[PDB]
């Protein structure tokens, strides 16, 4: 009786898998997006198996892989996307299942967890949603938004884009603290409009510092709306998509055709340098309109964008895709860049801060020792965007 | 609708696995178990210990750990939580049960509190932590587990009885290596009351997730701290000899003001015997039989060690690196093992390569290692069963 040794265990420092979400990403094909926690030593194989259950009692097995695009290392949770792939649709005659997942500790698999991913009722798959036409053209994945958030930069963003990407653009928020009550209001029109959605993900707190937020968001917005349109953008709000003079988003997006994604490099802007001058009223400028000084550096590597045909993604990064088919374009230098205005979204008042006089227009002028050069393309259609703005929300 | 939600499905770390909670003195407990390490979060305090006593009141203690196993490489890692209060928190004897919090970091709020230990009322005794002991010497022994030899068990046992003496005790730890062979010959030393096969084999719901050997020895380092003066750590195929002109009273002497000593090796073969038909090498016994040391010069081995419970809060598998008072390394002289690698698990006779007898004066080559002829244990063999003979029958 004392020489039977008990081991009791207490607390759960690890799920073993969390799921955000589970969606068909075509006739035969499934995708769970959520976190995993990584093996230490024992051999973990497989991570995972995929079952339809169909709602009378019949089951079939599907082929199961996963993927874990983000750093692999640093945190309790690494961001996992499970791909369940029939052989036929578990669910052609439309009678309704459920796409089942087994998640594994290791290959001495005496203990496992099984749950059901996701249900479809019966009658309600429908092929259609994976042929043409689709919902939009375009549709704009957004970053997890946390913090303290200007409403103005939204305003601004939200009017550019929803002027530069056309009518046949969605746009995809996700709030996890950083939509304000004011933000809200800056997007309600749109909202209102049926043009933007903002999803609550405020619940993602209890797991805050256990892994890579950023990671789960692109992967779960890449399947949540894979056939929703033809290309999803990844930017964040105080990115601006721009084309450069003699370009159309037809004409790019059409060169860009026979690529599966492609990236898209930055112009970087001082979000605080502005000219020292009393004939402009920068309260009621707006912030790509003000901040006209872009950083000169020629030939230095920075970060960058990317659009994808999520049509043949399988998952992927902040950055770009790592998991898809088909080839990647890089080489998009003279057709589309990206304004960025660095540390500008969580700024309260005033974005001029540092003032310089009007001979900085032809001159490179030096900032945190970093060379700036006047750049005036984005403050040439503020003007056509505020028309844009005011004709399509009032 | 957008809702989102995060559906949390199993358990794949624990935050402690308890083994076991154990008094260490008047003022003193600690509890032996595995905790699951902290991933880019600042966890601090690890623990908290409270003693909840039948009188009512609720009294703190200071907390801390310590982890004494490598910390990497397995889900867990081994931990020592050691709770001392400033005066004995059951002086009065009315009882009380040891809480132990355990938390996942500062940024989370809520934690894991359960009881660690419980004392009846009147069952403390404060004589237990002075002299005499139960025990002169207590043997800690491994996690046992594989397919072992009962007769090597039965030759290990008979030749450390005699070696510690009449008060002395063993304590193995049965993880499924403790067949009905080897429970049986161990059956004469349990009866008697000389050695102690603790089942633990609910250890295989962790198997693989931990550090087997580092969670027993800190298991037995608390679980014993005071059943005797001193606490031997090595394995069933490690046989402790001492050179000629030194006693086991002798040694424990000249080492009495260190609280600890390292003891070094004598690796042996375990198939290389004499080509000699005049052995019976079926009646002979393993150290009896395997005569050949391997002889390379200032080659770093591991080492096994004996400690002063009494003054020890945590310990490794080759020695303790949480103790008061000194070490002692210089021991090569006066006390050594005698290691038979690879010989437990064999079925079978050992003897499986035979050498001329011109191997006793040369060095012979075995699978690119030197060799020498070495009777040290053999000389032994009589006396050994001789005392076992005239103790289990
Ligand atoms: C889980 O993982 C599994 C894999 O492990 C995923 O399943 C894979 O998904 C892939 C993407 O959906 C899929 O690849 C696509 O298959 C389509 C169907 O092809 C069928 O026919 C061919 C024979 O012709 C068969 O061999 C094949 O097996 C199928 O039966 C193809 O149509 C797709 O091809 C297009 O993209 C590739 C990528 O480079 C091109 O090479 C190809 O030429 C096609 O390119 C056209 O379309 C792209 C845009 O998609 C354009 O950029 C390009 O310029 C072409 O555009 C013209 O043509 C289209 C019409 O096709 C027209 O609309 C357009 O306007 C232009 O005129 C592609 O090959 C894998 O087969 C599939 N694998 C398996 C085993 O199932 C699964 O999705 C994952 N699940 C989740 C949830 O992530
Ligand atoms: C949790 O953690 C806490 C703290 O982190 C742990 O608490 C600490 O535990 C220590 C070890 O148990 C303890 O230290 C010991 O205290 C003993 C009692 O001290 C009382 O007596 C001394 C006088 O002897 C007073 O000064 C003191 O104020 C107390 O009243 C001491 O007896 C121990 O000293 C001996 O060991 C040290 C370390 O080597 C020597 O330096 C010292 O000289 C003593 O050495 C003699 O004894 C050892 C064997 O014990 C011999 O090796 C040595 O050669 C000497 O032997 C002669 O003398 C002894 C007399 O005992 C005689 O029997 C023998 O035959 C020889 O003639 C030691 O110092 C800390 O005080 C204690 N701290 C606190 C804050 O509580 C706690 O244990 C942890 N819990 C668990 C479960 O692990
Ligand atoms: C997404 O792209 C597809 C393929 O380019 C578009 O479908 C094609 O549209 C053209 C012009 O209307 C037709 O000539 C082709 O026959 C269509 N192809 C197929 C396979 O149907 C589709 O219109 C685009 N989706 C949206 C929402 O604009
Ligand atoms: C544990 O060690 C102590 C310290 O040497 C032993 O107690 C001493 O024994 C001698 C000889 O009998 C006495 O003269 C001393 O007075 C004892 N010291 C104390 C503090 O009482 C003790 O015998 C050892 N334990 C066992 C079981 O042998
Ligand atoms: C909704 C559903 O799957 N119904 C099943 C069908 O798939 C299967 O082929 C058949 C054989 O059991 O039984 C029925
Ligand atoms: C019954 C039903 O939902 N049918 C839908 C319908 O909305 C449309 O014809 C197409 C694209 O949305 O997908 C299908
Ligand atoms: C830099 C700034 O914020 N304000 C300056 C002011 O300091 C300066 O006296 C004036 C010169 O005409 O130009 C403006
Ligand atoms: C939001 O504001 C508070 C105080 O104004 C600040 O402590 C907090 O850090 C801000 N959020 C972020 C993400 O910086
Ligand atoms: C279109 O993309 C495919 C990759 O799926 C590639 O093999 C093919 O060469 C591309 N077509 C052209 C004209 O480059
Ligand atoms: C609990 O025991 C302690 C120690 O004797 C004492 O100080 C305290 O008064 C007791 N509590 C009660 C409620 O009597
Ligand atoms: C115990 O024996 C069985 C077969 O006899 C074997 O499969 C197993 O591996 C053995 N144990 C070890 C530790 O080798
Ligand atoms: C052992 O002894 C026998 C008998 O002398 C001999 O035939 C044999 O070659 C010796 N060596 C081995 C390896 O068996
Ligand atoms: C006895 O041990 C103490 C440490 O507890 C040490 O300071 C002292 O030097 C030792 N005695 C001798 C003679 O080395």
């Amino acid at each position: 009786d004392p020489n039977k040794r008990i081991f009791q265990a207490y607390g759960n420092a690890a799920a073993l898998f969390v799921q955000m979400g589970a969606y068909r990403g075509g006739p035969t094909t499934f995708a769970v997006v959520g976190l995993a926690s990584k093996p230490i030593h024992v051999f973990r194989l497989p991570w995972y198996k995929c079952e339809w259950i169909s709602n009378n009692g019949s089951s079939i097995r599907a082929k199961a892989y996963k993927m874990l695009p983000d750093w692999g290392y640093g945190r309790v949770y690494t961001v996992v996307v499970v791909n369940c792939t029939f052989p036929v649709n578990p669910n052609q005659d439309n009678a309704g299942g459920r796409l089942m997942l087994n998640a594994y500790y290791d290959e001495s698999q005496r203990k496992y967890e099984k749950f059901t991913a996701l249900e479809e009722l019966p009658g309600s798959y429908n092929e259609s949603k994976f042929r043409p036409p689709y919902q939009y053209e375009y549709l704009y994945c957004g970053s997890s938004l946390y913090g303290n958030l200007s409403a103005s930069r939204f305003r601004e963003w939200m009017a550019y884009h929803a002027w530069f990407f056309g009518p046949s653009s969605h746009f995809v928020f996700h709030d996890a603290g950083g939509v304000s009550p004011e933000v809200r209001a800056a997007l309600d029109p749109w909202v209102r409009a049926g043009r933007a959605t903002v999803q609550d993900i405020r619940g993602q707190a209890e797991f805050d510092g256990y892994y890579y937020n950023q990671f789960l968001v692109v992967n779960d917005c890449l399947h949540r709306y894979r056939y929703s349109a033809n290309w999803t953008f990844y930017f964040d709000v105080d990115e601006y998509i721009y084309l450069p003079e003699g370009n159309t988003l037809e004409s790019v997006l059409k060169d860009f055709s026979n690529y599966t994604q492609f990236t898209i490099e930055q112009n970087p802007m001082s979000s605080a340098l502005c000219f020292n001058d009393s004939t402009q009223d920068y309260p009621r400028q707006w912030g790509f309109e003000k901040l006209l000084f872009r950083e000169s550096r020629t030939g230095i590597r920075r970060d960058r964008k990317y659009a994808i045909q999520a049509k043949n993604a399988y998952a992927t990064g902040v950055h770009m895709s790592e998991n898809v088919i088909g080839k990647t374009l890089h080489q998009t230098e003279t057709k589309i860049r990206y304004y960025h205005y660095h540390n500008s979204i969580q700024v309260p008042g005033e974005l001029c801060r540092e003032f310089l006089p009007l001979s900085a227009k032809n001159n490179v002028t030096w900032y945190n020792g970093l060379p700036y050069v006047y750049d005036d393309n984005m403050k040439k259609l503020a003007s056509t965007i505020k028309d844009f703005e005011r004709n399509t929300i009032g």
